[PDB]
């Protein structure tokens, strides 16, 4: 569409994806949740879990807003995430890079709200010695910004999902809880928030 | 050809491959089909299937059309798919990224119709516990746009293929059916279409 | 050389490597041959062969010619293949992308004749159930353009090679024959050519 | 922030990340330390250790400083490490490239001090034949600049860490020492510094 | 340094890394040597050797020289090898691409002499059936330009190294010799030089 093309032309003009879109010392609030689509494997010897997780991230970037009357009909645009600022959220437990299974695209609406929903295949470290018991194994998946404290990037939780779990995998999901925290570290004056998912599962065997 | 060179020079001038080529709120219709060239492996423990599939996608991009009388002789051009908009179609069942086996080129004709026919090696999740039975295992391969609803991208089916199947693999293909759906999701007002291929196969023994 | 530098400066100026260098509806003739340097492995379970093959491709690109009297001393130049048009030749039997073992460079002479001789490590599909028999296994390696028909790209065969075969591998090469064909496909009006190498080999044990 | 955006615009203008930011023949001092987060595996046959290590590097780049009164509020910025000069520090014992697990971002303050803290998964060569003894196996992890001698890049040590070690891995960390050295090599007039970590560990079983 | 920054700015201005820096039909002399740091593995079944080798390459590029009085203090610069012309030297025996373990940087001095010293992990083909004998296995590692004959690129040998060999690997290095040759091939009028390293080794038991 013609108004879409003009809209994209304006991004490349003025926008720097390296700059976190804070304003007036207000943080950028990033909503974060997770759906555990699969447990692919559990390596009992090496204390590693292999999962597919669907992350849901959303935030407002004030630099991405436009006047709906100046680009009529254009309600949302699909945009390569590499051309936007994105949260530098890291899974602390990860022992390999993530493999992103989905197109690397974000949805952005007229008031600059961005939705980025990557599905990833990820291996991470966890004590899984309980996995063949009734109790199962319980792993923590701690997520947080690598470089931004609470006054720059305000990580916030949202309602999660057991409904995406693939029923035919050889592990059953006993449950998932989630918790947001602020911690300090000896380096830095300001607190860093994290959102941690506690996941309990066991072998169907 | 000299007219070919002038024709390509015009693409780089006006064209943004990030923008879906809708016009007048009309969707872009994308025709989608599949030929299952091979079942390479079936991992019974991890519930994974390894295939080579040949996808056939085609759509019209109105920005790619030209006057055949102004570029005489030039009936179709071979073009890197990376310089065109392409459908963000995803295999929902995939547990790894696809490996594209074919040149990343599309054919485009004078009225802007694009053919993109990648062959991919792909591993995906499926309940394969039936694979050593007469009934075999039946897997769904659901394909759909990750970011575009029906009013932007109208996914449509076409005539599929058993004729490419490699006869000497250790799995025999019992059959393939296909089905198009529109579904809604709790988020979004507009429906997303998918095309799903149901594939039944079994070990030869 | 100083004349070499001026010669390269002229490529970047006028040349588009995406455009097949046909002229006056005449095809570009591409000469194609192969030397099978090694059979690395044969996977009897998965019906896969692992080889190193040395391809020899050559064609004339009329846009790459220059006046030898205007660039004196410059008889041929070594050029990154990515900055030239190259044939989009594909091994139809391949089940993984190729791994190129050689510098990605082509030789080009003053009348625009290009030599490109990549050595590749490649795994491909083949019925190898005969490999521990006197008859051995016989595999077809079919090569062809993915996007260009006979009137654009005229694929032509040349004299091949058993002399590069590594004598100490655990497979012996019984023989190699080669054949050029034209086929039609239901889509397209024009025929596509291929060059197929039939390779027979067996386990030494 | 608006002052943040103007600040980044000035980097791209004047700055070359290939140039080591020495001044007045003074070296760039790079502070270096390590936290050994995990021993993932030990390959006794191939004499290889697989670890995750968290490196802490910091240096001053005089070209990155700014006036705090001219960019009010802007105390530190998060920046892609690829757009800054970075130390070419190498783990001498490495037998594969590193896999970086963290966002490739550095913190930079107003006086051009840069903090870069990558976590890496890395396999390296070590005599591990002692690993199931009380004494354990003792490995050297020698780190140093690949191309800069002491008068250009002054590598300096800092206080290290056993406290990050994951308690549930099947190896226990006995102890870590660290040592800085200057050596000469027959080639070169100037000495090269290194920082070496000696790490002792053993199988728990 | 300020003079360093101006020096780099001049490279990007005038220099093309695709052009071999011959002058007055004189070849570019490339000095080549090798230190075999490790034998990682020997695959007896597939006739493959896995090594880490440290290559030492040096040549003069007349386009890289500068006046020391015009860039005072600047004696050598560390430069990404991708921004310089480099020899297209190939290990003829290689069955996989190399993995470069070192920063991809070269040293260049004021008279345009370039030092490039990559350490690589490389698997290559060799008859290793002797590896469990007193005699051991003897492999040839033949290195040479892929596209340049002797009158363009004059490959020359230098004094090599057993002193880097890791003492704790399960193979002992019996010896390494080296030899330079000129050969002709039926295609081409001019001879191609190579430098071959003969390496003898055996399992320690
Ligand atoms: C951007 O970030 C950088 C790094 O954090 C900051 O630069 C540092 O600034 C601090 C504070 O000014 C410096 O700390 C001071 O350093 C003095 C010199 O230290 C060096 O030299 C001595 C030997 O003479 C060594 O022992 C020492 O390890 C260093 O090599 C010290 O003398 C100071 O110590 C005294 O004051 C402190 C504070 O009151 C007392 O607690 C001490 O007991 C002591 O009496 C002091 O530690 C530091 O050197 C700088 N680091 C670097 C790496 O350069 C920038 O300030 C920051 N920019 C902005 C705008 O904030
Ligand atoms: C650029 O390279 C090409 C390819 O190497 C050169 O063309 C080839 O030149 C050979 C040798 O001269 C030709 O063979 C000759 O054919 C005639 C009969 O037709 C015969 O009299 C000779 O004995 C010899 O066999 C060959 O046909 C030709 N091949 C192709 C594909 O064009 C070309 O000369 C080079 N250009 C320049 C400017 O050097
Ligand atoms: C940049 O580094 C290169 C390589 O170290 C330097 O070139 C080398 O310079 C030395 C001393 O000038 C040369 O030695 C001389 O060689 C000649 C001819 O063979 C001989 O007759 C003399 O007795 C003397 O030994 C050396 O050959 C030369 N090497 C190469 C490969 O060119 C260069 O000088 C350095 N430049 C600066 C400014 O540091
Ligand atoms: C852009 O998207 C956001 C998020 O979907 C919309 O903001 C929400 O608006 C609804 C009420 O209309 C409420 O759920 C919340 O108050 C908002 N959510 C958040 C996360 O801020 C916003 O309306 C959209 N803008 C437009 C113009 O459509
Ligand atoms: C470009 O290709 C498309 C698809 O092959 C052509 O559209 C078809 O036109 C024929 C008319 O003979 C119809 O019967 C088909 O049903 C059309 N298909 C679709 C999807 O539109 C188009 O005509 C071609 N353009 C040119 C100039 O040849
Ligand atoms: C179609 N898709 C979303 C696409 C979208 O709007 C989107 C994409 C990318 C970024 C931002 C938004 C909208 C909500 C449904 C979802 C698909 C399903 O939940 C799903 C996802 C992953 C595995 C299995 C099933
Ligand atoms: C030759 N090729 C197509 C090439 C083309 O025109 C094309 C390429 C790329 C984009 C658009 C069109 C046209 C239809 C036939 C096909 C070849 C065979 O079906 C095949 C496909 C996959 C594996 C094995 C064999
Ligand atoms: C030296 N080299 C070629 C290099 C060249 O001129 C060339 C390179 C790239 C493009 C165009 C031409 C020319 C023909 C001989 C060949 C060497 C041997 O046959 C060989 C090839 C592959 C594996 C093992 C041995
Ligand atoms: C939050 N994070 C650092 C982030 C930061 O300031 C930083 C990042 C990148 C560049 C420069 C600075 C500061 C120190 C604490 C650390 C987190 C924890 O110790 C940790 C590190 C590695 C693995 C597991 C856990
Ligand atoms: C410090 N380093 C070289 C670094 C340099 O100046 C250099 C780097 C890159 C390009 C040109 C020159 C110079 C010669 C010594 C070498 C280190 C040692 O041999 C070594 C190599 C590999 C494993 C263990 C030890
Ligand atoms: O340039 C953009 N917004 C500024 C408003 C100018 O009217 C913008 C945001 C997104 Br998402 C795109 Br595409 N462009
Ligand atoms: O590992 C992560 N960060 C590194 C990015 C590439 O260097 C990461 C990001 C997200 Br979202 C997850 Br889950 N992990
Ligand atoms: O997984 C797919 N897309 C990922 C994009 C890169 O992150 C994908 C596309 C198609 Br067609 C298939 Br099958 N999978
Ligand atoms: O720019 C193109 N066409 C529009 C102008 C008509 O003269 C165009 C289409 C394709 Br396909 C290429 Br390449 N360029
Ligand atoms: O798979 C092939 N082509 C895809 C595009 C580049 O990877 C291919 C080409 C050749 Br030659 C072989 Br063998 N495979
Ligand atoms: O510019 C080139 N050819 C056109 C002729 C201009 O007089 C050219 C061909 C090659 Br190969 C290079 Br490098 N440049
Ligand atoms: O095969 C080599 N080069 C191909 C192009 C770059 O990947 C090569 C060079 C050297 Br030195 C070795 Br060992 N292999
Ligand atoms: O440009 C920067 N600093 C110089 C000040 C000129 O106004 C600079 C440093 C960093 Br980190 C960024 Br982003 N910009
Ligand atoms: O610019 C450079 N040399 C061209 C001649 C001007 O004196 C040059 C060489 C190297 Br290494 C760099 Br960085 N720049
Ligand atoms: O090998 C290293 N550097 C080369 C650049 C590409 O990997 C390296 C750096 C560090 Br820190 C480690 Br550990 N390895």
């Amino acid at each position: 569409g013609e108004f879409q093309r003009k809209l994209y032309k304006e991004l490349v003009k003025n926008y720097n994806p390296d700059v976190i879109p804070t304003q007036r010392d207000r943080p950028v609030t990033v909503y974060f949740s997770l759906s555990l689509l699969q447990i692919m494997d559990v390596d009992e010897k090496n204390q590693v879990v292999d999962v597919v997780i669907w992350l849901q991230m959303s935030w407002t970037d004030h630099y991405l807003q436009w006047n709906v009357s100046e680009y009529p009909g254009v309600k949302q645009v699909s945009v390569p995430i590499s051309s936007l600022w994105k949260p530098d959220i890291l899974l602390y437990n990860a022992i390999e890079r993530p493999e992103v299974l989905t197109p690397q695209l974000a949805l952005v609406n007229s008031s600059g709200h961005v939705q980025y929903l990557p599905s990833i295949r990820q291996r991470f470290s966890c004590d899984v010695s309980g996995v063949d018991t009734e109790s199962g194994a319980t792993c923590k998946l701690k997520f947080g910004s690598w470089t931004h404290h609470s006054r720059e990037l305000d990580l916030q939780m949202q309602e999660a999902d057991i409904s995406g779990y693939i029923p035919y995998s050889r592990f059953e999901l006993v449950g998932v809880t989630q918790k947001r925290s602020e911690r300090f570290y000896e380096c830095c004056k300001e607190p860093y928030p994290d959102v941690t998912f506690t996941v309990t599962f066991r072998k169907k065997g």
